[PDB]
DNA sequence: AAGTGAAAGGA
DNA sequence: TTCACTTTCACT
């Protein structure tokens, strides 16, 4: 029932997602790990936990019952992020290419 | 105004809606064409006539006056179907994906 | 973009 | 729950 933004803040603040941290907590600028699933070094446990968590949280994935679908978890998460009116991407800082790729977002006050 | 259940029965019986037919008339089980409007092959006259009629019936669309809005017609129809007490969806046969997407419902006795 | 469940929402 | 759907919201 918890909407994406407050849920996301809780995810960042919990430090339980590798790579998910605030770049500037004050201005609410944070970064999300965004490594390509085709790139060597990618691992479901290291790179998709945040996407999986959103899927579990929204009933789209039931651990043990549903077959892991990282591609959909990521696409669903991105689309949901795109639709949020209070969170926008800071593209000049994002680097969604190469190893340890990531995206930077700022939560609108 | 005629309610949705007897209205729907009339539509199915009129044999004027492409694809809208009883799969088992005695048990009141029928199928409604449910092709995704973005899929290639979708045409308003072929895939959205039923949704359009519910829109016209309920004052939500005046041909010639209102600009066609198949997206809303479908959403309105589905939401009205979801609320109906005596009409349930047979999920086990509602092949929603593919070339010929459809939904199966059953009017409860 | 088209689609959806859930739940707030004229006669 | 006035009733029988209808519209808005937040996200395949
Ligand atoms: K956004
Ligand atoms: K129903």
């Amino acid at each position: 029932r918890m909407r994406m933004r407050p849920w996301l803040e809780e995810q960042i603040n919990s430090n339980t997602i590798p790579g998910l941290k605030w770049l500037n907590k004050e201005k609410k600028i944070f970064q999300i790990p965004w490594m390509h699933a085709a790139r060597h070094g990618w691992d479901v446990e290291k790179d998709a936990p945040l996407f999986r968590n959103w899927a579990i949280h929204t009933g789209k994935h039931q651990p043990g019952i549903d077959k892991p679908d990282p591609k959909t978890w990521k696409a669903n998460f991105r689309c949901a992020m795109n639709s949020l009116p209070d969170i926008e991407e800071v593209k000049d800082r994002s680097i969604k290419k190469g190893n340890n790729a990531f995206r930077v977002y700022r939560m609108l006050p």
